[PDB]
């Protein structure tokens, strides 16, 4: 079918996620996507091409 | 403007939705949104139009 | 044994204004049975029985905006 | 005491090739350490050792285009 993130984002604070979803690609979608969900309970899509979200994933694995 | 779903799906067989997620409309997102994960890890957006989601909401319970 | 299901318990007095999203799981190998995940603005989590009508207002509101 | 921890036991011998998404899950009021799960090609889910580096691997490839 079709990528669900066809608009990303990286106005966000780190500090808020609560946790992070890497979808691979494959017939789907041509590229991976990354859906970041806030401890408020939305859910945003983060841009791989920004180095954001390798911060997210450390901060996730720290606590 | 940081909504995930833009465009949604009513092509759907339900019995592959593993998950369904209903998120209310914020400061993120003025609309309510539907995301279904498939049984595969793979999400896509539902009509809220299409009641479908109603279905799916009745399998997951019933199941 | 390799996963349980996230929910111990589950609670009911909610007001269903409190809630910005609900999921709903179905049952697998991860958890025999179907759970109701809602989660309050604030970020507090808590299960809803499925055998109480609650989770349908819930849903009517969050389809609101 | 609503929610509790998914991941009992962790999983080491994956194909990668195998795994369609990671989810990783910070600790918090549900549980005291972070979880990654892994849904396999097959709707299996499994936890990934995070003090092991099969995890680092698995999101590596799932970054490639
Ligand atoms: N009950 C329980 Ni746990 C177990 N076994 C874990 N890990 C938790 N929380």
């Amino acid at each position: 079918l079709q990528c669900v993130c066809l608009k990303t984002t990286s106005g966000i604070n780190p500090r808020h996620i609560s946790s992070l979803e890497v979808i691979g690609a494959g017939l789907h979608c041509p590229s991976p996507q990354l859906i970041a969900t806030l401890k408020t309970g939305r859910k945003i899509c983060l841009d791989q091409q920004n180095p954001l979200y390798k911060k997210i994933i450390k901060r996730l694995l720290k606590s």
